[PDB]
């Protein structure tokens, strides 16, 4: 965004951050792309972001591009490197958005990689994230079992209604959604392929960063 | 107010000029048996709140003599179109819940055309399609409604109905036919869908692009 972060990746500092009386230590928000998508649509969604208002609690904000991203690897391998770019950071309370497949990363790195780093991770949001289904179907399983019933983190599943009333369980899980009513989010995108173009998305998702924050 | 019909009903401040030759779009609110007319008054104010068309002639509300207990859906849209030509009422749009929605919509597909009064939104909350009422009978209302039908139907669900398996509250070839059919709605309060003001939001630009076009 403004400036270049020490892992590389394009970061934005906080003008409503370090202000009079600042919040002791922060939250900062990581912004990670599928494989093979636009980082610039991305960074709209993160501009839009600011133009809504953030917390002033907010650390800065974090776009997962540049050095280093690479077009086909593993899962975990990119969720090590995720740590990696947060341990570069010395960022503490991340909050992770993510779309498509980097969705799965993510998810990946706030259930193993997390904890035993002491990177704490309150809202992992999801955009399209093909959970239910290369990746294997046992590690998308034990994957969801670990969201379901002992992630600490909240999930937040955003999809379109087509994916919705399509069978099956598409960017979003079942168990989780009956658990957590609020953590579905169905957007109505008139002109395909545009979830992230809606501007009900980062309604949403400044409402949920206002709802994480004054609590 | 009361309408002609005896049923009551909202006159449009605004209303109409003096020289509209059109008698005036009327809106119908059907419901099913023992359901409360007070949130359905909500409703209705909440859209003049919002804002309702200069075009539109009044708020009606129907299906109110006399909910029965088990009395066939034929039987109460029968009665719905006799208190609509009561009334001279013609394109009318109908707003029905639950299984009210069915008597709404069944009209939509048989009735209307007998009497000649154009329907050209019939919108649907919570309308139980897919299931006394047979089921054969409902699958051919859903051929209707899919195929044959000159209506435009707009399906009102919460996303608990939206992500439960099967179609609830929603014909699915409809909605391949037209995505914008099908309005998923957040349901904070349960059990009440109707009571956002997302829904009737909704239905207010529904309007809106009804009566522009």
């Amino acid at each position: 965004y403004w400036l270049t972060s020490p892992a590389g990746d394009q970061s934005y500092q906080n003008p409503n951050y370090k202000n009079e009386e600042d919040n002791n230590t922060g939250t900062a928000i990581y912004f990670i792309h599928g494989t093979a998508d636009q980082p610039a649509a991305f960074k709209r969604v993160a501009e839009r972001l600011i133009d809504t208002g953030l917390p002033d609690e907010i650390c800065s904000l974090n776009l997962l591009a540049f050095d280093q991203r690479y077009q086909g690897k593993s899962i975990k391998f990119f969720a090590e490197q995720l740590k990696n770019k947060i341990k570069v950071n010395q960022h503490q309370r991340v909050i992770l958005m993510a779309h498509s497949r980097g969705g799965l990363v993510a998810s990946y790195f706030a259930e193993f990689l997390a904890k035993e780093a002491s990177i704490d991770v309150p809202l992992v949001i999801t955009m399209g994230t093909p959970f239910n289904g290369e990746i294997n179907s046992e590690f998308l399983a034990q994957l969801k079992q670990e969201i379901v019933e002992h992630s600490v983190s909240a999930y937040h599943f955003f999809i379109a209604k087509e994916d919705a009333i399509a069978p099956g369980e598409s960017g979003y899980i079942k168990d989780y959604v009956d658990k957590y009513p609020e953590s579905l989010h169905i957007l109505d995108r008139h002109g395909h392929l545009s979830i992230m173009s809606s501007h009900r998305l980062v309604s949403h998702i400044s409402s949920l960063l206002h709802d994480y924050i004054d609590d």
